[PDB]
């Protein structure tokens, strides 16, 4: 229940990503509407943003890495900050040359976001349910992309600036909320720079009982091997020269790149405007809409099952549901395009995919890039996974985008290739956690 307050903080937080990332959605839309309309200025102005915007996503996400180690709750709150200066700033609209550094910054934010968020909940709630506030986690951040998409609905370009302004106002309420009320920092870190009373406080609230031995032992534990790291001086570059180490860091990167290697978002977008098929743009924006109500009530059940079935079986159905999805798309759009059949079938196989991946891939693969990693090495491996999201997030959002351009096969059959390959993957080299202690990996025992 308070771990729930917590977790509903971050999921402030979330909110906030799950915003940025609709209203990127829609600026990309829009400048794609105007560069068909035309023709030097539009192109310049939005690649730079975008660029600068992504970028700025990378850079923050490995210099989250850095600053999450001084803090995570300190972190959360520089996040909040970042995104209430840069919002005001990019709603101000006043200022022409500013706008970059602001689309910049916001980036920088959405990066510390990515990163922060995980570890945070992670950390400050059950060793059991932890997966389950990370589908909370997961559950805010496209519910903020859905009331983003629904707030959507020379005057209505100042309505643009208040949907600019309202991240000010939430931002508001998270470093009112989180301050007020929440001034501790998480367990594990407490013990971490030594300090063991504060720990065992802020355990006893979380755990809501006056015995936090076994919990506070597993911590200890985690401390005791972070010293020991310290002692044979143990660091990431160290770690790609042990042969364990980096099967686990390659695991974890490979398996978030194999996340954005679905193509989600993008064949969102791509497809709602790829076939139309002569149907009101109505009918359009009805169809996207539904697609992220669809996600969030798709979302729910990811805690679920989180909570019942466990890790990497969900995953396995998941992939299931995307290659049921994906192989007949790809076989009838080969066959001819501009078929009502292959439209239909397209829509349909996009609901069930998106479905599936929300409800499988998503909570799932956030919270055992958290959990996999062991206390040795874990704030590092975790936050270059996340660099490798990006990396794979943009290698998926503009190459799909030309070749969605070039002709909509290609997509379909390498992104089947791609979710074969990750059902393969996951049933092969993945471990389940469920039940996991904290700092501790089913690959490697003891040292
Ligand atoms: C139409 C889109 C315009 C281009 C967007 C460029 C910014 C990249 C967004 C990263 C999306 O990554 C999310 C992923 O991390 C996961 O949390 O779930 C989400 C879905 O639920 C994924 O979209």
């Amino acid at each position: 229940s308070t771990s729930f307050k917590y977790v509903l903080s971050a999921c402030i937080a979330s909110f906030i990503f799950g915003y940025q990332v609709s209203v990127l959605n829609t600026i990309k839309n829009f400048i794609v509407v105007e560069f068909e309309w035309c023709c030097s200025n539009n192109t310049i102005q939005s690649s730079f943003l975008l660029a600068s915007v992504f970028i700025g996503a990378v850079l923050g996400c490995g210099f989250s890495g850095y600053l999450v180690q001084f803090g995570r709750r300190l972190s959360l709150l520089i996040i909040y900050n970042f995104f209430f200066l840069v919002s005001i700033l990019t709603s101000i609209t006043h200022h022409f040359h500013t706008i970059l550094f602001a689309r910049l910054l916001s980036g920088f934010g959405i990066g510390l976001v990515t990163v922060s968020v995980p570890m945070y909940i992670s950390e400050m709630t059950h060793k059991d349910k932890k997966g389950a506030y990370g589908v909370m986690h997961q559950l805010f951040i496209t519910f903020g992309i859905f009331v983003a998409v629904m707030l959507g609905l020379s005057f209505a370009k100042l309505w643009w600036r208040l949907m600019f302004l309202f991240p000010s106002v939430i931002s508001l309420i998270g470093i009112l909320a989180l301050v007020v009320f929440f001034k501790e920092e998480t367990p594990y870190f407490l013990f971490e720079k030594g300090r063991i009373e504060e720990s065992k406080n802020i355990l006893k609230k979380i755990y809501e009982t006056d015995n936090v031995d076994e919990p506070l032992n597993a911590i200890k534990e985690a401390v005791e091997q972070n010293e020991s790291a310290k002692k044979n001086s143990l660091s990431l570059l160290s770690a790609l020269k042990i042969p364990s180490y980096r099967y686990v860091i390659i695991l974890g990167c490979l398996l978030s790149g194999l996340q954005q290697f679905t193509g989600i978002n993008v064949l969102v977008s791509n497809s709602n405007e790829l076939y139309k098929e002569f149907l009101d743009s109505h009918l359009i924006t009805i169809l996207s809409v539904v697609m992220t109500a669809v996600n969030f009530l798709m979302t729910f059940p990811a805690i679920y099952i989180v909570e019942k079935l466990g890790r990497k079986t969900l995953l396995l159905w998941g992939c299931v549901g995307v290659l049921v999805a994906y192989l007949p798309t790809a076989i009838a759009n080969e066959i001819n395009r501009n078929s009502n059949f292959v439209k239909i079938l397209s829509i349909v196989a996009t609901f069930v995919m998106i479905i599936s991946f929300a409800v499988s891939y998503g909570p799932v693969l956030w919270i055992y890039l958290h959990e996999m990693f062991p206390s040795e090495i874990k704030d590092s491996a975790a936050s270059l996974a996340s660099l490798v999201n990006w990396v794979c997030a943009i290698i998926v959002v503009f190459p799909s985008d030309i070749i969605i351009k070039k002709s909509p096969s290609i997509l379909f059959i390498v992104f089947s290739v791609m979710s074969i390959l990750t059902f393969f993957f996951i049933f092969f080299f993945i471990k389940e956690t469920k039940g996991g202690e904290i700092g501790t990996s089913p690959y490697i025992t003891m040292e």
